[PDB]
């Protein structure tokens, strides 16, 4: 039976790690060959969820055609998000939730996005489609998606069926998603033992906006100023990607997971694009993004606009 | 709150059936739909739409003056959409190809399955929400699935197809075979159809890799009758090829009972259709065994030999 790779996107976060986990789970329980696998390090918060439902760290690959000849992707479809040789392997199935780019297959696939907060609330739908039963433990990594990507249920993007999701997820799990959730989040925002370089490339994400190039990297904490004292050391490392990569942009967000709000850190030749998305000033840089904790949906898009 | 809903350019029996279907399923969960066609109806779906007594979809050339968010199905391909579909808002993609120059600016609901067509999936999705199919959108959805399994011989067809179809015939009541064969001979009656109308009727567009091509299917039953008209389609598919600066024009001549199709090529790239398909092209066409499918067995092996 052909084996495929599931995998989510460059500098995994809770959702590409759970769902690659959940979907591969999902095509082995009906009597296909799957391996959930990972692209980069795992942080803080999927090693939370990962150690609290004992679920072991998919394998980490850098490249699939030595492997396989097909692959799925969960949480991403842009090529630049992807794995470095996407080009060599057939895409078989996109399971998404985001905008879709840079992004061609040669042949019909299964493409399924939804506009909900996550991969993992889809992934619920399929379990229930294909009349699978979900174990505790694959329950409570899917949970630890939905929280990860809504903020506990707080992100404008969190939609009625995460929350739905979240609930069956969370009773088949045997916790309590509050109590789960908010020490999964502050497992995540622990930025301690965690250098600059790590910072900016743990939830990291590629875009082409126009005919620009730019890096989104978003952190959660509990104190914005805990980031802001480090701040010449990030724009260091930042400057250094930007050069790198040819940048003209990269946003830094420092989301304070408290109150709903960012800061952004702006580096790069459109910086001054970021007061226009935002209608904000940057000031040494950087700038409060009242409400903004999105990506997809508060950042990309505005963003987007004010780059045309 | 209202937003249009169409297939792709050069409409064919699954780009207006199942935007008239998907319409219906819309409006009936309360949503401000309404089908629309992007060109012609050809033979064929003129037939399924004399059958179940439903006219054709309004004719637009433009979106962004009447609505500010669309649904397509059958497609994605900006060049195979609406004039103006950067204008707009893509809302949802329903459609069972392959996926290329496609891009949203948000999160949207694409839902592209590998099967037969696009009504294979509404169908489907009328069950999910629990919405009872009319017997004429049944027989349209029907339509569609017969269009492109040319009556479940196409190696597209998927069970789903087949079961979907099934469950059409049975609510809109018909005989699949009988009505099939009708529908599709109505579409294959090039009598009193111009080359124009020969090259354009069921026309794509791609681009494979670097190269401009376009993409033509014809369902006939004798395919010497369309060979014998080979000079005039070779001077509008030649006009075409100018215009638009293809590297490729391909005219596929589809035999509908023997499953077998007659390529005429044209354009610097031609001899790449002889690599694709390990044949030689005589007085530049080629018989093609077994071919049938666009999606499935032309663009991706014209992909690989041009890449």
């Amino acid at each position: 039976m052909e084996k495929i790779l599931i995998f989510g996107h460059q500098n995994p976060d809770t959702d590409t790690i759970c769902s690659a986990i959940a979907y591969a789970d999902l095509k082995n329980k009906l009597g296909f060959n799957a391996e959930p696998v990972r692209l980069g390090q795992v942080n803080g918060e999927t090693q939370y969820a990962l150690d609290y439902f004992k679920q072991e760290s998919p394998r980490l690959v850098e490249t699939a055609a030595n492997e396989v000849n097909g692959v799925i992707l969960v949480d991403h479809n842009e090529r630049q998000q992807s794995i470095k040789d996407i080009e060599e392997v057939q895409v078989l199935e996109v399971i998404d939730h985001h905008r879709i780019a840079n992004f061609e297959t040669a042949e019909p696939l299964y493409y399924r996005a939804e506009p909900v907060g996550c991969t993992a609330t889809i992934l619920n739908k399929m379990y229930k489609e294909n009349n699978v039963k979900i174990e505790k433990e694959i329950a409570g990594l899917m949970l630890s998606a939905i929280i990860s990507d809504s903020l506990l249920f707080k992100s404008p993007t969190c939609t009625d069926q995460d929350v739905a999701a979240a609930k069956e997820l969370a009773e088949i799990a045997g916790v309590d998603a509050e109590e789960y959730g908010l020490n999964m989040l502050k497992a995540g925002a622990d930025l301690s033992k965690k250098t600059v370089e790590e910072l900016i490339s743990l939830d990291a994400k590629e875009f082409t906006l126009g005919s620009k190039k730019v890096e989104i990297a978003q952190v959660n904490t509990v104190d914005i100023e805990d980031v802001k004292k480090r701040q010449a050391e990030l724009e260091a490392v930042i400057s250094k990607v930007v050069a790198e990569k040819n940048l003209d942009l990269f946003l830094l967000v420092i989301t304070d997971i408290l109150e709903n709000d960012s800061l952004a850190l702006a580096i790069g030749n459109e910086a001054a694009k970021v007061e226009k998305a935002f209608n904000v000033t940057l000031e040494n840089n950087t700038a409060l993004l009242k409400g903004v904790v999105s990506r997809k949906k508060q950042v990309v898009p505005v963003l987007t606009d004010a780059m045309a």
